[PDB]
């Protein structure tokens, strides 16, 4: 699980997003997997507004940071589940890496801040929906 917390807002994978967020809606994206939800108290957590494709980000199937390349955010053909039938997520980064469904949430950071929060997985492949284009965020 995992979410990036920023003004007054809060930044989850639009299939694990709860009551209270879908009760709270401010936008989401279905081909995005992402649920902007607002909070009641200031959260903090800088986004990142850079071009990097290198970036580390946190792994709970493992408890450890991996530094990883990607690449840069794109419409990517991602296999049905019991959350989505098969579709093209957009705006969606790939890396070679480790992952399981309940990693779906880690954040990927650069120098810059945050860049994204792990969405798919698969075939030794690592997704993560890119936030960065969201300059709404920080006002
Ligand atoms: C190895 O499988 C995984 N690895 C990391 C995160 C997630 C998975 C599982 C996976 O691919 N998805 C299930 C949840 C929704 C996802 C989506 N955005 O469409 C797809
Ligand atoms: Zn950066």
């Amino acid at each position: 699980s995992g979410a990036i917390y920023v003004g007054n807002y809060r930044v989850v994978n639009r299939h694990l997003a709860t009551h209270n967020d879908w009760a709270n809606l401010v936008w989401e994206d279905s081909s995005r997997d992402l649920l902007v939800s607002s909070t009641t108290a200031q959260g903090c957590d800088t986004i990142a507004r850079c071009d990097c494709q290198t970036g580390v980000y946190y792994c709970s199937s493992r408890r450890k940071h991996y530094p990883v390349s990607f690449s840069k955010p794109s419409l990517i053909f991602v296999e049905a589940s019991e959350y989505y039938p098969a579709r093209y997520q957009s705006h969606l980064m790939l890396a070679v890496g480790h992952s399981e469904p309940g990693d779906c949430g880690g954040i990927l950071r650069c120098q810059h801040g945050v860049v994204g929060i792990v969405s798919t997985g698969g075939n030794g492949l690592v997704g993560f929906a890119d936030v960065r284009d969201l300059l709404w965020l920080d006002e």
